[PDB]
């Protein structure tokens, strides 16, 4: 009936007993003491223990394990941890009975990466962690850039569509229930998928501290509890801890991210970090523990003034439910009728509607029943609401909020912070930006844990660590290619078309892609390009070619515009045919290697082979022809040549994964020719642009995209203007990681380079965001 001698144990006395309350009567005395505040005065040094004080400055406190964190500094002349110089920590300096260096996760809500430039005058402790440890210039959250999806992504390594927490608010039709940030419903385990770090640790024998705190527990008491847990005996001491602060999120919403008011919470956060680090040094654990300082998302300038209203677009908005704000999700209280009515209606429309299946694949935001079919992507700095009355402002007439977040995760104001400090991290080291889905694997490596299956790429962050790295193994190739010669006569071919090799390894710079599923396919060589041609899908899985800086673009001759040629290397039974296209009134065809870039009049005939052809809507051909005729030459001219790999993607169930043949739902009329949902291109060059793409020594440079194969250009409100005004903007919107294309294709890229595999894993997880 009492919490005596079991405050914050690992009637309830735990961190959450207050949350939907359940604490023993005496919890607020024994466990939430507060007298004297949280720091030692030189006036109470050597005091006589008063059991009402929050923390203690008696000399028995080091033996009783309850000093204030500044006790050695004020009462024994030691320095603050922040006043010591960086000293490289080569090994963990831990007590003898420690089996692994502990991990402390210090998570900050809404910490914009830019905040790191307010400097040591605002955040000396944080700036010391950043400069002496390992830090990225920023870390990319997942979409939507909201608190709960992103904190749970950090804990699991999973996209929201997979771990289930797809928003701060969501409706689950199978439960017929709603989930919100406030309320008891979030406490029900039915909402939460994947396997969070605290569960991974416990299942593998690694004790976790309680990661969560009832809101009425002050930040100073949370830090004190973590330090007192670290002083437990060997068989009780947890190995992993978490501290969370709702700041600077609250102030960023109220005053906006550029408000002078922002330095107040930024200082209070930095003092809490100082309290942690002084406490660790007091325990002489400051060279033993790995510390992670990480944010969930950034913060953007948003105001009531900048709101789009559905009631300006729909005739009746009272018959729909809208999840509003920095994103939109719509359900009923006709779907493409609603989409049509929201599509390009106002000149500078500050949101775009999507069926979720048509969102950029890099968002990975569709494969979950809690994600509504209709999605609105909202311009940064802007809000979307159902109707004007939903915008609440102070009686002062001023807006209630000046900052918000939730936008597309390539928005620079949404990027957040990563710093790692301690024995396992590198010393005074800066690493490139990375996505937060990669962090779960790192924390597992820091703890000696085997990660649960997740969406990180294990080994892509090895450069963050000085030890305990994961050694990735390149996957074995599963399908071996055929190399067909001339096996067939031009006379054997029906098809209904008409038409008036190791030099070729200037076109395959990084080895052939490995095919990681079982299938039959052929390598085909040509003067200008190489392809892996699938006998099952009747088209290339990949087409690879190199365009040098000085390449010339030619046209498609008038006498060749409608030319398709049979390929004598490939059976007529394993080729496409032109009858299907003539009979498919909506489908045209295009070519993966562009005829525009042929090296000679004779070579160009290769580009018209039936094995180079892929099904394309006319509306998509406007995009593809512009990319092939205009943009490839541009990139090659900018990057001292480029190597391009292009191919189809089939993802009819929108799970981000290569469809089997059973899942493909659309074929060219009267044929077995499957229709791709997307087309990809990977564009590689030398990071050192003074070396040409085909003669690159060191690191590589990549940009990639996954373009939706649509029968219209309704996504592009300016598509009626010249293609130079919209096509490249559409391509930047559909940028992707090479790793994204690998999931969607079953291919494995960059297998023959002079780079280490871990370096290559990093390359494949880069996303060019512009
Ligand atoms: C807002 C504050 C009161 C804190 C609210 C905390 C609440 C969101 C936390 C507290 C308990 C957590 C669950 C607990 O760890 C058990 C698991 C098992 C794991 O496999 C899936 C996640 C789950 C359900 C945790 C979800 C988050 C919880 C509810
Ligand atoms: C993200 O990672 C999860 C976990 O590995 C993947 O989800 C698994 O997908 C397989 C194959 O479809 C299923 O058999 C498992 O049941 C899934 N597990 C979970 C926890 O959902 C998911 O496919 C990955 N997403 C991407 C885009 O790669
Ligand atoms: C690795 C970065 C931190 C991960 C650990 C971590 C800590 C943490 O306190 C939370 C995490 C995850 O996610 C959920 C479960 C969404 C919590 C929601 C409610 C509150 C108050 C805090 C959140
Ligand atoms: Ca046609
Ligand atoms: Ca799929
Ligand atoms: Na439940
Ligand atoms: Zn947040
Ligand atoms: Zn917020």
């Amino acid at each position: 009936g009492s919490c005596k001698g079991r405050c914050f144990e690992l009637c309830r006395c735990d961190n959450l007993c207050k949350s939907y309350s359940s604490c023993c009567h005496d919890f607020d005395e024994l466990c939430l003491k507060t007298a004297r505040g949280w720091e030692c005065t030189k006036d109470r040094c050597g005091e006589v223990r008063n059991e009402e004080n929050a923390c203690h400055c008696s000399e028995d406190c080091l033996s009783r394990g309850d000093c204030c964190t500044n006790y050695q500094v004020v009462c024994k002349g030691e320095s603050h941890w922040v006043d010591d110089d960086c000293e490289e920590i080569k090994v963990p300096e831990c007590p003898a009975g420690f089996v692994r260096p502990p991990l402390i996760i210090f998570s900050v809500d809404g910490f914009r990466a830019s905040y790191m430039k307010k400097g040591s005058k605002v955040m000396p402790n944080i700036e010391k962690l950043r400069s002496c440890g390992t830090h990225a210039p920023y870390m990319r959250p997942v979409y939507p850039t909201k608190t709960f999806p992103n904190l749970y992504t950090l804990a699991t390594g999973l996209y929201p569509e997979s771990h289930g927490i797809v928003g701060n608010s969501m409706y689950d039709p199978v439960f017929d229930a709603s989930f919100h940030l406030r309320g008891r419903e979030k406490f029900n385990h039915r909402w939460w998928g994947g396997q969070p770090l605290w569960i991974t640790a416990t299942k593998q024998g690694v004790r976790a501290g309680t990661f969560f705190w009832s809101v009425s527990i002050p930040h100073e008491r949370r830090i004190l509890t973590i330090l007192q847990w670290l002083s437990l005996p060997d068989n009780e001491r947890p190995s992993v801890y978490a501290f969370y602060s709702e700041q600077p999120d609250f102030s960023g919403h109220k005053y906006g991210p550029f408000g002078p008011e922002m330095t107040n919470p930024l200082r209070e956060i930095d003092k809490t970090v100082g309290q942690l680090m002084d406490g660790l040094k007091q325990l002489r654990l400051h060279r033993c523990v790995n510390v992670i300082f990480v944010g969930d998302h950034g913060m953007e300038d948003v105001t009531c003034d900048r709101t789009e209203f559905l009631s300006n677009y729909l005739t009746n908005v009272d018959d729909i439910t809208l999840v509003p704000g920095t994103l939109g999700r719509i359900r009923a209280k006709d779907p493409k009728t609603i989409i049509a009515a929201l599509t390009c209606k106002k000149p500078d429309q500050h949101f775009k509607p999507y069926m979720k299946q048509h969102l950029p694949k890099r968002l990975h935001y569709a494969n979950n029943r809690r994600i509504e079919d209709i999605h609105l992507l909202v311009d940064r700095r802007w809000h979307v609401a159902r109707k004007p009355l939903d915008v609440y402002k102070k009686p002062s007439g001023k807006c209630f909020f000046q900052g918000d977040h939730g936008f597309d995760n390539k928005v620079n104001s949404m990027q957040t912070v990563f710093v790692g400090y301690g024995p396992t991290f590198k010393y005074r080291t800066k690493v490139p930006p990375f996505e937060n889905i990669e962090l779960y694997n790192v924390m597992c490596d820091l703890l000696g844990l085997k990660p649960a299956p997740n969406n990180g790429t294990h080994g892509s962050l090895n450069h963050l660590l000085r030890t305990n790295t994961f050694r990735p193994t390149m996957p074995d190739e599963v399908s071996r290619p055929n190399y067909p010669g001339i096996m067939y006569l031009q006379s054997e071919f029906d098809l209904g078309c008409t038409c008036d090799g190791s030099t070729k390894e200037r076109h395959l710079l990084y080895g052939r892609p490995a095919v990681l599923y079982r299938t039959s396919y052929d390598i085909l060589y040509h003067t200008d390009f190489e392809s892996g041609y699938s006998e099952i899908f009747l088209m290339p899985l990949w087409t690879s070619y190199t365009i040098s800086k000085q390449a010339e673009v030619s046209s498609i001759p008038e006498h060749l515009t409608n030319c398709v040629r049979p390929d004598v290397r490939v059976s007529p039974g394993f080729s496409q045919n032109c009858l299907a296209y003539k009979n498919d009134k909506q489908m045209s065809y295009g070519f993966l290697f562009p005829p525009y870039l042929s090296s000679s009049p004779e070579a160009k005939y290769d580009a018209f082979l039936v094995t180079n052809m892929v099904p394309m809507y006319p509306a998509f051909k406007r995009v593809w022809a512009y990319f092939q005729r205009v943009l490839v030459k541009k990139y090659a001219s900018e990057r001292n040549g480029v190597n391009v790999i292009s191919g189809p993607i089939f993802d009819y169930n929108y799970d981000g994964l290569r469809d089997t043949e059973d899942e493909i739902k659309q074929y060219v009329e009267g044929s077995s020719i499957p229709v791709p949902t997307h087309y990809y291109s990977i564009i590689t060059s030398c990071l050192d642009f003074t070396q040409p793409a085909d003669k690159c020594d060191g690191p590589l440079s990549v940009s990639s995209f996954i373009l939706p194969h649509r029968p219209d250009n309704d996504e592009s409100c300016a598509s009626s203007e010249d293609e130079s005004k919209w096509v490249e903007e559409l391509m930047k919107m559909h940028t992707a990681r090479v790793r994204d294309i690998e999931h969607l294709t079953g291919l494995d890229f960059y297998r023959k380079t002079s780079r280490s595999y871990s370096e290559i894993l990093t390359l494949k997880t880069y996303l060019h965001t512009y």
